[PDB]
């Protein structure tokens, strides 16, 4: 139902518009998944922000569904993505298929 | 040409004049902030490259970042720390190191 | 119940941190009034308009209570105030008590 | 050197690289946004002086600003506008004019 | 960035410009050398974090090393391989894996 | 008649006249080094075969080696050692043993 | 920035981290070594430019080389010398001189 | 005995099994290398004594050296060569001859 992007450094809330930097392949995979759909992605913070390769157990289950407004792939392959927080949601079934995180969300 | 603590960032690029709340929840990064709080409250913000380790090492950061000042540092009940920063100016780091406590580097203001 | 700072150019929401620049003496009085109390002010958007300045009927009804993290008078006298949104509130009654706007708010 | 529509900002200051959703509620400013839209989506953000009103005159504006790109613009039914801008670069204004429809400036990038 | 076989080293450290004869007697490390000889004859030499084991796992290896060219490789009758290598340049590892056959890295020259 | 402490090596073969810094992180191997230091500074460098256990036994070592002198030994902060050696002479090992502390070899000079 | 004796090397190039046994049969070079020993054992190793004799003059020496430590030194029965050195780090030399007794220079660690 | 080209060395003593990069700039010494390459790639490495003449006579060369194999010859931008050699076996030279192109010697293995 929706790709999930883990965020460690910032906490994005509804109405915030923020340019994010995404240099990890999996997370890039995650953005592309959202683009291939309706540009919506689920932003969640990490319980333990201590690892940059979180597992499903390291993600919070409430976050902010956001829309991807602009995305551009830089020379080195890293991505700059502009997102806008739309509204809060709860995650219900965090899955990890290898490609990127995904889940079923319920708008709050 | 200055010696300054280094906070690695994964999700955002902070430019001069930006004022933003960052959340830090890693020992060495938290010690980085406190190191700066002790001195002139300034810290070097630099993006990290993808690495295979839980936390990036001295060889996993870009070379140009933004020197920022810590406007507010506030520990949170969940164990993390919200740190409000203001970007002052870009700088390039030349000799990054990890002395156990936190990363540190030599920076040249650009 | 709370001093009201009208904003023409941005709609500040809970969790947003942003520097505001205040050059109207009335607005400056508004800030001082909050610093005498608990440092909170209510940020309220100005409605479409043509007059030189807003009056008690020219603001929106829902705003954002925020705390003043810091202030600083600039050489020209304009005040630079760093604010942080906390939560939304509905304006019950908005008055212009001669010195600055004030309102009875209701947290949402 | 360029000629560009000028949008006065009272509450905030925008610099290069900052992305910010702005709110506009005055018709003259709406026209200025449209003038940019009818060209290259570039608009010049200029701060207002001390205690100028919401109907500033040319002498009430600063002589420097941030040229920005309009990333998104939505006109609400209520006659108000929401415009998402990204600051690109600063510029110096050599001449600021009010040509009846909105402010305009001959400016040079800094 | 390159993808390259990773050979762990326990007894010695190899830096750029060093030319040295290495003896390789473990099957996995031998496959590492054979894989390099099928690619472009380059291998990345990395120190081990745990010097007490001869069967390091991906977490037992450093994530920075010396990319070296194999100048000569000879398979001896005692089951070992003598490989002459020349250190070329340091590199960082962005991703380290063990496909069962040998260690492989996605690496970036420094 | 003389037992020489044995240092098992995995990555290089040291020949006479070669000088090289070796990094030794195994406790038993450091004991071998310590024993040489209490006597002669002489050690027998011997190649190890890929053992089934991670702790090699006498049967996991070649029976030829290089008698070498320890020129310098530096104890590192992590407890590991960097020892600079000079190969002196190759020799067949007539007997190889593990006196419960470190390996030892009788050399056929 | 230090003053250090300069030993020219024709046949090899010593880089940081290399440990190498050197043969020093020329009188002047022996004095060079002896002088480094009378101080802190440090010595500047420099390469020779093409078409230079075995009696180089100051214009025959490169100006960037390797500062090294003299680990061991032995004068043989024939007056010849065996010296063991370890390269520590590159340095650029300025003010290269020759008082007749041995080359010397002021150097700055790179 | 065997006939083999001779390369005098001043700074290092190469022994069997050693592999090392030698830098050779003297035209005559390069011809020495090229002659070896046009045969079996073996050259006799011999140390030289400080002599009054920079073109050593038989009495300016030690009599025992090491026959080495040329593993690689790389031209350098300054007109000189960097040659990778592997010592093979000690040999005694009994005659030195300057065939006008490069030194040559009759040598006895061991």
């Amino acid at each position: 139902e929706i790709p999930v992007l883990p965020l460690r450094d910032v906490v994005v809330y509804p109405h915030m518009v923020i340019p994010l930097f995404v240099g990890r392949e999996k997370s890039i995979r995650c953005l592309e998944a959202a683009m291939d759909h309706d540009k919506k992605i689920m932003l969640v913070a990490q319980k333990e922000a201590s690892t940059d390769e979180p597992g499903v157990n390291d993600l919070f289950t409430v976050g902010t569904v956001a829309s991807i407004l602009q995305m551009l792939k830089l020379p080195d392959g890293t991505v700059k993505v502009l997102v806008e927080g739309l509204q809060r949601a709860r995650i219900s079934a965090l899955s990890d298929n290898g490609e990127h995180f995904s889940a079923k969300a319920e708008y709050l």
